[PDB]
């Protein structure tokens, strides 16, 4: 990231702190938890609303020392009143703005917000799980501010969880108790906390909605797939992602050794000795080097992250992923709760930045063999069957004689988001009670209100609705500003938070009290649908056939001779 966005972000960081001191009140309050009393504070928004803020509620023991890479344990309760008037630190990670490592291993907290601690009725509880490829992200209000949602009468909760190698290391040897998915296990224990404690904050424990975007969406899906969380919540929203996205799991059991060696490990490749080194390494050295773990072959086969969710090698007490996600969908309790899913209109536009550094990537569309699903493609991507599959992809996205950046970014939308959604819907249909799934398509383009991810994708002055452009209309961030209430941006906040809260409440996203929705007939997807219908969200709201549907069926034809793997 540029020296200009660094000084610029530095200033907004200093502005956000003064604004945050400014928007604080003297009205502390205490609430009950099953671990003891917590002290919150009331806060202000740039729209002159106000909410109670409880930050830094621990939902697990700090996962330091001997707990590093291990499943989380419950935290130690306290007498007295714990201070929750400030945020704790985020998970150790690479700051995308600076490039430096920031954060702390003491990161397992959650934040609770609401405009009213004593509602006259129990409220819907919304749990947000942030994205960031499982390697970055946080529940800090400079990035995920509750200011828009607290206009509604809900209880909003933002959780953190272990990221990167600290969150997702995995070792084969059963004696060392590092099966993997530690970060996912964190989310589970947070969900357990939210179930037993939301009532103390005016929340309805029997009406809980979990949602997230990108990695947060995959997380949400995992929380819907695993037995560990059965009946913990009652609605799910999958925003630009799920667990069968190709970036949302990896077998990384061999990569611990590599990481060890990058960090200066001396010795042999056995798990025990690898583990002992990594257990005493400085946290910020491990995280800084994660970028270098993937081999060139792996990057070639489109493996995005060295460490992430994984099929655990053996089953222990807190096992989350005992089988590949496709297999888990077949028994998943989550198939039987109301579900919303969606994407933006130009997902792949996010990859503008990446292309700018590697223009050679565009030549991959000359045969597109690199984007053939890995389970179907061959090691070297050279088999005649793989060139065939690559050609089907190519027909779907290369518009002219030579591929362009736009073809590439268009392909990415499908590789990373639309094709996986399609595969999931069809799989879910064969294994479900018949609970509705609703689709949306976020198609609202604006440059007048933005979020920090746009700094990273280099989305400055770039038309089209990229992956993460929707977050801006859900959460406040330190780059936002008060918008006139009649502006198209303000209306979109209202609509977006309106639909999400309506869905959270009833398991049905339609409301006539939401402006723009008066002609809308939002029907769920049926198994007998050849064509998906989605609510398309732009300046106006309109039910349409998913425009990506033809290209989606094209990708599906790659599985003509391998229908069992679809």
């Amino acid at each position: 990231v540029s020296l200009m966005e660094k000084l610029k972000w530095k200033i907004k960081c200093i502005e956000n702190k003064f604004l945050n001191y400014r928007l604080t009140t003297n009205e502390t309050v205490v609430a009950e938890t099953e671990y003891g009393k917590v002290k919150g504070v009331k806060r202000l928004t740039v729209y002159d609303d106000s909410y109670y803020s409880f930050e830094g509620i621990p939902y697990a023991q700090p996962p330091v020392g001997e707990l590093r890479f291990k499943a989380p344990q419950r935290p130690t309760p306290w007498d007295g009143v714990r201070d929750c008037c400030n945020h704790k630190d985020k998970s150790v990670q690479v700051d995308f703005i600076t490039g430096k490592v920031c954060g702390s291993e003491d990161c397992l907290y959650l934040s609770v917000y609401t405009n009213n601690l004593n509602p006259e009725t129990k409220r819907p509880v919304l749990v947000y799980i942030h994205g960031g490829g499982f390697i970055i992200g946080e529940n800090h209000r400079d990035m995920y501010g509750p200011d828009y949602f607290i206009k509604k009468d809900v209880v909003l909760i933002n959780i953190q969880y272990r990221l990167g190698a600290l969150g997702f290391l995995s070792l084969n040897s059963e004696d060392l108790n590092v099966p993997g998915n530690a970060g996912l296990k964190d989310q589970v224990m947070a969900l357990r906390w939210i179930k037993n404690n939301c009532a103390n904050f005016g929340g309805n424990p029997d009406n809980i909605t979990v949602f997230g975007e990108s990695a947060g969406a995959a997380s949400t899906h995992y929380m819907m797939l695993t037995e560990q969380t059965r009946g913990l919540f009652h609605r799910g929203i999958l925003m630009s992602g799920n667990a069968i996205c190709p970036w949302a799991n990896t077998q990384c059991q061999h990569r611990a050794f590599t990481l060890a060696k990058l960090a200066g490990y001396k010795g042999e490749d056995n798990d025990k000795d690898v583990l002992e080194f990594l257990m005493k390494a400085k946290p910020q050295d491990l995280i800084k080097l994660e970028e270098k773990v993937l081999t060139l072959e792996e990057r070639t086969n489109k493996v995005m992250f060295p460490f992430g969710p994984t099929v655990e090698p053996y089953q222990t007490a807190d096992c989350v992923l005992p089988k590949h996600p496709r297999e888990m969908v077949k028994t998943a309790w989550g198939n039987s709760i109301p579900t919303m899913m969606g994407n933006t209109s130009y997902e792949g536009l996010f990859f503008t930045s990446i292309l700018k550094q590697m223009p050679l990537l565009v030549k991959e569309l000359e045969t597109c063999v690199n984007f053939v699903p890995s389970e179907l493609a061959d090691a070297e991507r050279t088999a005649p069957e793989t060139l065939e599959m690559g050609a089907k992809i190519k027909k779907a996205h290369v518009t002219g004689e030579t591929p362009t950046a736009d073809n590439f970014m268009d392909l990415c939308s499908h590789f990373y988001f639309w094709f996986p959604m399609h595969r999931l819907l069809q799989l879910r249909f064969n294994h479900t009670s018949g609970t509705p799934v609703y689709l949306y398509r976020f198609d609202f383009d604006s440059e007048d209100l933005i979020n920090p991810y746009r700094i990273m994708r280099s989305g400055r002055g770039v038309k089209g609705v990229s992956h993460t452009d929707e977050l801006t209309y859900f959460f406040w961030n330190q780059l936002a500003k008060r918008m006139p209430k009649e502006s198209r941006e303000y209306k979109t906040i209202e609509r977006m938070t309106g639909i999400w809260t309506q869905f959270a409440t009833t398991g049905n996203p339609y409301s006539n009290e939401i402006e723009g929705m008066e002609n809308v007939s939002w029907d769920p997807i049926e198994k007998s649908d050849e064509v998906y219908k989605c609510l398309n969200i732009s300046d106006e709201l309109k039910m349409i056939d998913v425009p990506e549907m033809g290209k989606i069926k094209q990708w599906e034809s790659m599985f003509e001779k391998h229908r069992d793997l679809f």
